[PDB]
């Protein structure tokens, strides 16, 4: 498992424009276009993500660029982000991935305001960490999908995916 077919489970692969689970206009792997309620606004987004007239439809291959050009984007990110790039150094290969799919989903920001789970993770405290990162909005609202991420940072494995 790495972290391209860990984000796939996650974020599953649509072809046409629609709407994730806060509502927004998003396309591929989770691809957000827009947080603006107009599907005009969104259709124009992708056209200028793609490069051609997309009419709200991708490809298979369209959407696996953006997915290399997100992820690349995620790791990046952190590796740049005072806040988190010393988390991600003091971490092992299989919870470097779970931060990189946080970051993937909420961005940098948001990330970077898990403050106090941070610093758990930096100290290698798993089981309080688990139990602060699930004290949290994200937590509720993408419950399965949290309890995925959440069991990565608790044990260090791949379990919770080998599943599904």
């Amino acid at each position: 498992m790495n972290i391209f077919e860990m984000l796939r489970i996650d974020e599953g692969l649509r072809l046409k424009i629609y709407k994730d689970t806060e509502g927004y206009y998003t396309i591929g792997i989770g691809h957000l276009l827009t947080k603006s309620p107009s599907l005009n606004a969104a259709k124009s987004e992708l056209d200028k993500a793609i490069g051609r007239n997309c009419n709200g439809v991708i490809t298979k291959d369209e959407a696996e660029k953006l997915f290399n050009q997100d992820v690349d984007a995620a790791v990046r990110g952190i590796l740049r982000n005072a806040k988190l790039k010393p988390v991600y150094d003091s971490l092992d290969a299989v919870r470097r991935c779970a931060l990189i799919n946080m970051v993937f989903q909420m961005g940098e920001t948001g990330v970077a305001g898990f403050t106090n789970s941070l610093r758990m993770l930096q100290q290698k405290r798993w089981d309080e960490a688990a139990v602060n990162l699930a004290k949290s909005r994200w937590y509720n609202q993408t419950a399965n999908r949290a309890k995925r991420v959440i069991t990565t940072f608790r044990t260090g494995t791949w379990d919770a995916y080998k599943n599904l």
